């Protein structure tokens, strides 16, 4: 957008300074987010994508309760900015907007650096799942349907490779194909809570790295973000889309291959943390699933970004052509190795379980 527009946007939030700029921010896919510089507090502005999230007022009511909960409990979260009127977000010339406060002295990593850090991140997610125990389902709704329900995406990733809109299917058939062969093993966590096996538990949903931010000094985790998809799930998704994410030797996007690799050293790390913080609720299926778990966070991920690929780009931020193929790549690459090293995953799982 044009700073005109943006600084106009600006103008109904009850920011504490005079603006500055705004500038786009972060690496984030769905919604649209900058960083606002003033003369004394930094702001984040984002416009939320309403072709994903289409009822704004239920998910800013689930911010809302989120967000109001941690702060009634002294943690600190995500600061709705108010507009100058009292509201949590505003509609301005059809677009939705919200403003948080600059979570201040934080790093985050789109690529873990080493296990320490990776830990940190399993132990507050665990914690965090500790946090969303204390909601019922009927509290928190879902801000989009079947959103990891794996057979689902699959559907929808079949629809578009038959409909093959921009003929792009046919310079990625071993990519489809992996999905395609792959379909037997979608539906064992969806089967799990349908029939009451694994537990119906209210959970983050996008657990990836850089939806958290640690402390500048200390490494410890300062807040979770994003909180957009929190809703009813299983404890799974949130650890698998963690492993996917995290457990990579390389980015999200890495073009080259070569370089893409399943850590199980930062499987172990994540995995310590994480169980370490639900010892105490974590069922005996639930810990049968972790490892797979990963694998099927990731197909479910990788099956998207090729699915968008196949329908030119239409959900995932891009930024060149083949960025959806380049990343539904890594993500195979990553299941690749999960796959192999399924033994050694078992026994870190069942190492830390007694431990
Ligand atoms: N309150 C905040 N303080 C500092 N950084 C933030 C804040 N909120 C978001 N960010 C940064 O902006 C990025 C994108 O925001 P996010 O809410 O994750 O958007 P998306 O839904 O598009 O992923 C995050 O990954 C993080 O780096
Ligand atoms: C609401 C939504 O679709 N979020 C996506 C999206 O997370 P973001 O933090 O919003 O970029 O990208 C992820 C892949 O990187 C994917 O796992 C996740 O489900
Ligand atoms: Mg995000």
């Amino acid at each position: 957008e044009s700073n005109e527009v943006l600084f106009g946007i600006a103008s109904h939030f009850a920011l504490e300074g005079a603006v500055t700029g705004i500038e786009p921010y972060g690496d984030g896919h769905i919604n649209t987010t900058y960083l606002v510089t003033t003369d004394g507090p930094r702001y984040i502005l984002q416009q939320m994508n309403t072709s994903i999230f289409p009822d704004t007022v239920n998910l800013m009511r689930n911010v809302e309760l989120v967000t109001s909960t941690l702060k009634a409990q002294g943690k600190e979260t995500l600061d709705i900015v108010p507009t100058t009127s009292g509201a949590t977000w505003a509609e301005i010339d059809g677009g939705a907007w919200r403003v948080y406060k600059f979570i201040e002295h934080t790093v985050s990593y789109n690529l873990v650096p080493n296990p320490d850090v990776f830990r940190e991140a399993g132990s507050a997610f665990g914690d965090f799942q500790n946090f969303l125990s204390e909601f019922d389902a009927s509290q928190l709704t879902e801000t989009i349907a079947h959103f990891h329900d794996t057979p689902h995406r699959f559907e929808d990733f079949k629809a578009a490779l038959a409909a093959d809109k921009l003929g792009r299917a046919a310079a990625c058939q071993p990519e489809i194909d992996f999905y395609l062969s792959h379909a037997d093993q979608y539906a064992v966590v969806m089967d799990g809570l349908r029939d009451g096996s694994i537990p119906l538990r209210v959970t983050h949903n996008d657990t990836k790295l850089n939806n958290i931010l640690m402390d500048a000094t200390t490494g410890k985790a300062r807040a979770i973000i994003d909180l957009d998809t929190i809703m009813p799930g299983s404890m799974l998704f949130d650890f698998g889309d963690s492993i996917r994410f995290g457990a990579s030797t390389a980015l999200e996007d890495e073009k080259d291959l070569s370089k893409v690799h399943f850590s199980t050293e930062l499987f172990r790390a994540y995995t310590e943390g994480f169980v370490g913080e639900l010892r105490g609720s974590i069922t005996a299926r639930e810990a049968e699933l972790l490892p797979f778990s990963g694998n099927l966070l990731t197909m479910e991920c990788g099956m998207r970004f090729l699915a968008d690929y196949l329908e030119g780009d239409i959900y995932f931020a891009t930024k060149y052509p083949e960025h959806n193929l380049v990343r539904t790549r890594t993500q195979i690459k990553l299941v690749q190795e999960m796959e192999q090293k399924a033994s050694e995953t078992r026994a870190i799982v069942a190492d830390i379980m007694e431990a």
